[PDB]
């Protein structure tokens, strides 16, 4: 019983942690695919107007 | 947030500055095309009368 209680406190079930890792991976790929666009947003206007 | 506020103070959006440069360029070309006329205004009268 002490190993059961200690285990809940320290050991973490994966089934949520694989999902959290997957959500962070999709957020990373979406954030990088957005970052490039953010980078090129200003150049089109300046060069186009200039 | 400090870079945002500092940026507004120092960085200037171009979209107005390209337009200001264009207005100054048209004013320069119009002022030079007027200056020549101003230069030749007196000669026609003096020579014509003389």
């Amino acid at each position: 019983n002490l190993s059961e209680v200690r285990s809940r406190i320290e050991d973490s079930d994966y089934a949520t942690e694989v999902s959290n890792m997957s959500r962070a991976q999709i957020l990373q790929q979406a954030g990088t695919s957005v970052l490039a666009q953010a980078n090129q947003v200003p150049q089109n206007v300046l060069s186009l107007l200039r």
